[PDB]
């Protein structure tokens, strides 16, 4: 069982939701909750209600859809010490002493260890990519772009015989190219196009067509409390297209390298951050002290995550200037130095099955794949290797073999997180848990997503 503030993503009839554990319980309470007198816990049978979460299958080592049968609510007191676990990524997990986590050992074996057995430096199995295909939908991109550079208001004609009040949508951008793409879409989708206006360095279109304004007003309804439900309920393709539009509008690519997306809409930024993490992209939020307030900035700096960000969102960016910069900072990456404690000989055994040859140059390790030489840092001598270096080698190994087992290893590595801090407490805490059929674990967490076991 874990703290009620942990975020979780789940679906019904293909309809996805993103809420905290508390809210998930509150949402199905009407179905009637029963009290388990023996275990002093409250439950709710949702076995008949199709509820699915993201589950990890230790066997095939991939992410699968897990069936939830019961949602539990617990009241833990001072008789039990709670364990707070924080990873390098900032991911937070407050749980019970016996609650087990999936741990990757140096020998590349997955084992379960309870929260009280964990120690700084342990490798936890966290949110990871599913490798599936994703489709770009322009309609949702435009909704995301409007969310960032659009403005809705009321236009009063005030003309005699035509005194009506219409909804007006004005979209702004510093590039005229953006509007040529939008007009092309608007013309074919709504049979309407707009002359591109200019007002001192800034371009914009003024839209008053009832069918277009209402179409987008309805898609963005609820943006104040997070990702709009109309979008979110539609799944990955809609949400990802939406984020891309959001990034095109306000996203920034730095030379760290990395990407940043800041807005004053805390709830929206939080939701996007948790949604990206659930897809294997290690994003985090940072607060930027501003003039009259605070800006919530989503950050992605992990090389492997940036690369993944590029494949799911980056390549679909409409602003060719940001897209190109991202590709450049990516093809020129120095290297994330944080080394994962993994044994080289164990990896060597596994990789030999593919014909991978290994050479050494002093303390440096080198892998040979298709005549190409790839540096693996000082792996064979330190039994430590950086996620970035290992991700680069595995992408090469997959490109040369097209073998699903390799792809699976790659995704596993991309999702890894490392325990940085572990604290305790005995304060009033109401925890929740989910009984997942077969897999017995689901994806959830605060400022990150990690696979928690039943
Ligand atoms: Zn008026």
């Amino acid at each position: 069982c874990i703290d009620g503030k942990a975020k979780i993503i789940f679906e019904n009839e293909g309809e996805e939701h993103l809420t905290t554990m508390e809210e998930m319980y509150e949402r199905y309470k009407h179905l009637g909750e029963f009290y388990d007198e023996e275990y002093n816990r409250w439950g709710i049978d949702v076995s008949n209600v199709p509820i699915y979460v993201k589950s990890f299958d230790p066997e095939s080592k991939r992410v699968v859809k897990g069936k939830v049968n019961v949602i539990w609510k617990y009241e833990l007191g001072k008789d039990v010490t709670k364990y707070e676990i924080i990873t390098n990524k900032g991911t937070k997990i407050l749980t019970s002493p016996w609650h087990p986590f999936f741990v990757l050992t140096p020998d590349f074996k997955i084992v379960e260890k309870r929260a009280d057995e964990l120690k700084e430096g342990d490798i936890l199995i966290g949110g990871m990519p599913d490798g599936e295909d994703y489709k770009f939908i322009f309609d949702y991109w435009l909704a995301g772009f409007i969310a960032g550079d659009g403005c809705f208001d009321k236009y009063h004609s005030h003309v005699k015989g035509h005194e009506y009040i219409y909804d007006r949508l004005r979209i702004y951008d510093y590039r005229i190219e953006t509007f040529e793409i939008i007009n092309d879409y608007l013309e074919k989708t709504f049979g309407r196009k707009y002359s591109i206006q200019k007002d001192r360095n800034i371009y914009y279109i003024d839209i008053k067509a009832r069918n277009i304004t209402s179409h987008y007003l309805k898609l963005l309804e609820g943006i104040d409390n997070g990702i709009p439900p109309q979008i979110l309920k539609e799944g990955k393709n809609a949400v990802l297209s939406f984020i891309a539009g959001l990034f095109d509008a306000e996203g920034h690519v730095s030379n760290k390298p990395g990407i940043e997306l800041g807005m004053v809409n805390k709830r929206l930024i939080e939701d996007v951050t948790h949604y990206l993490n659930a897809l294997g992209i290690k994003a985090r939020i940072r607060e930027k002290l501003r003039k009259d307030g605070i800006d919530y900035v989503l950050h992605v700096e992990e090389y492997s995550s940036l690369l993944r960000f590029y494949e799911l969102i980056g390549k679909n960016l409409q602003n060719e200037e940001k897209r190109e910069k991202l590709e450049k900072v990516l093809s020129n990456h120095k290297g994330g130095n944080f080394g994962l404690p993994l044994n080289f000989n164990a990896f060597k055994e596994w990789a030999s099955e593919y014909g991978v040859e290994f050479k050494t140059n002093g303390s440096q390790t080198i892998a040979i794949i298709n005549d190409e030489r790839i540096s693996l840092g000082q792996w064979h001598t330190r039994n430590r290797v950086s996620k970035a270096v290992l991700v680069k080698m595995l992408r090469k190994l997959y490109e040369a073999t097209k073998d699903e087992e390799v792809k699976r290893m790659l995704h596993l590595i991309e999702g890894l997180e490392v325990v940085r801090h572990i604290t305790t407490t005995n304060e009033p805490r109401t925890f929740y848990d989910l009984t997942v059929e077969n897999y017995q674990n689901y994806l959830a967490g605060e400022n990150g997503m990690i696979f928690v076991h039943n």
